[PDB]
């Protein structure tokens, strides 16, 4: 669980980050056209928080894959110069920068 002790740190930092607003809650496909069709496996921070609190993550590698899935989805659905896309890149860089510090 010394792997998952840093996960709580990095998730709450991503939760409180300025550019996290597109990823705090799951996308509502009733509100975003095409999202159901485009994104097969949606992911967001609150779903990751949910899962981490019940301890569903067995290793820190599973936690990183959920993080990378938030940004892979973001880059698949949103243009790089979109508001959501621009935020996704800041969040993605922040996650990689922060993850590379514990490992
Ligand atoms: C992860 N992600 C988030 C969004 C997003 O949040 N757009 C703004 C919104 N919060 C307010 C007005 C429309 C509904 C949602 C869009 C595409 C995406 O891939």
């Amino acid at each position: 669980h010394s792997d998952l002790t840093f996960c709580e740190i990095i998730l709450m930092e991503m939760e409180s980050h300025d550019a996290a607003w597109p990823f705090l809650e799951p996308v509502n496909p009733r509100l975003v056209s095409g999202y159901r069709r485009i994104i097969k496996n949606p992911m967001d921070f609150s779903t990751m928080r949910e899962r981490l609190l019940r301890g569903g993550y067995t290793s820190s590698e599973e936690f990183a894959a959920d993080a990378l899935l938030v940004f892979d989805n973001c880059q698949t659905f949103n243009e790089d110069d979109s508001e959501v896309g621009k935020a996704g890149h800041i969040m993605r860089r922040f996650f990689e920068s922060r993850w590379e510090e514990f490992y």
